[PDB]
């Protein structure tokens, strides 16, 4: 399974549970590698889904109750059963677009995670949370160079290291 996360270099990843930044490009890219695999997104951010719904593609919206019904993705309420689900089919990849209580509840065990840095800055009322560098380390990284000072941006990938 793997994490996939954008956060502003000032420390801002969004706020009233909406992208302050607008990046189709950063976002198609996320949006293709979502493709062919079972993506799992927490409810207050499918609230932040700029290019909804999401036709032809697996996802499932998470929910605090089983009972309640989403629409466009599937409804869990249970964080153990999703990871149980994925790890039956290692065959097929997992990728989770938040929500940030998602990300903070499995940010403990990742197998895979995924970093990417803003140029620019936006002011909100969200900061990420501080990221343990011996807990992950970075396979490799890759540089991306805009025009624009903003629309320049880093795009490097952790893994887990024994
Ligand atoms: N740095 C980043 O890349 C990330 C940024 N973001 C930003 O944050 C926003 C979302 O964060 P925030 O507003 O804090 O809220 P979240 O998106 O993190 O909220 C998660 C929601 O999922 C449901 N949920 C949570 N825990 C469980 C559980 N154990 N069992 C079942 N369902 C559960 C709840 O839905 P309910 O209570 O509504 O039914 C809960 O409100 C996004 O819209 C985006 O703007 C989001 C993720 C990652």
């Amino acid at each position: 399974t793997a994490f996939l996360w954008a956060q502003d270099r000032d420390g801002l990843i969004g706020k009233d549970g909406h992208l302050p930044w607008h990046l189709p490009d950063d976002l198609h890219y996320f949006r293709a590698q979502t493709v062919g695999k079972i993506m799992v997104v927490g409810r207050r951010t499918y609230e932040s889904f700029p290019k909804r719904p999401l036709p032809e593609r697996t996802n499932v919206v998470l929910t605090h109750q089983e009972d309640y019904q989403a629409q466009g993705a599937v409804v869990v309420h249970d964080v153990a059963a999703v990871f149980a689900y994925a790890k039956q089919h290692p065959d097929q990849e997992l990728v989770i677009a938040g929500g940030a209580q998602i990300f903070t509840a499995f940010k403990d065990d990742v197998d895979t995670l995924l970093v990417t840095r803003l140029a620019g800055s936006f002011e909100g009322d969200t900061k990420m949370i501080p990221l343990n560098w011996d807990d992950f380390t970075k396979v490799s990284s890759r540089t991306v160079e805009d025009t624009n000072p903003a629309l320049t941006h880093t795009y490097e990938v952790w893994q887990k290291k024994a």
